[PDB]
């Protein structure tokens, strides 16, 4: 009974997980797609997309945490 | 000992969720500062800021799943 708990805990934890990585994957992809302008326009016609291209590569919350792993 | 290995899966689990969220997150509010260039320059001056927008509404798969829910 103790691990039937744990059942459906894993359900609903991996169930986040997978819901969280379409949208990891999905909109990752999509600042590549950005990115695609950028590369097109960048140094040729306009400046705009490389304060775009700062967004893909800006990182908020730029904390060292300690012990990082899996 | 049943459940306790579930203990260690609901570990990886959650820290993969956790993982994950932080990501959806910080990428999700990183599309509002890309639109953010856009709801400038849109109607305005640049016209690449439109074809940026359509990223942000482009959804990639998009297949009606059954039985959507929690």
């Amino acid at each position: 009974d103790e691990a039937a708990e744990l059942m459906q805990q894993v359900k609903v934890l991996k169930l986040t997980v997978e819901d969280l990585e379409k949208e990891r994957d999905f909109y990752f992809g999509k600042l590549r797609n950005i990115e695609l302008i950028c590369q097109e326009n960048e140094g040729e016609n306009d400046p705009v997309l490389q304060r775009i291209v700062d967004i893909l590569y800006a990182t908020d919350e730029g904390f060292v945490i300690p012990d990082e792993g899996g």
